[PDB]
């Protein structure tokens, strides 16, 4: 049963992806070595 299984992976998905690109929107420099 996925009563909640399909409710945990579902959101975390769109939330992890949308973030991946959200960083690119302002991912210029990471750190100066």
């Amino acid at each position: 049963m996925k009563d909640l299984m399909s409710l945990v992976i579902a959101p975390i998905f769109v939330g992890l992806v949308l973030e991946m690109i959200s960083r690119v929107l302002d991912e210029e420099d990471d750190s100066r070595k």
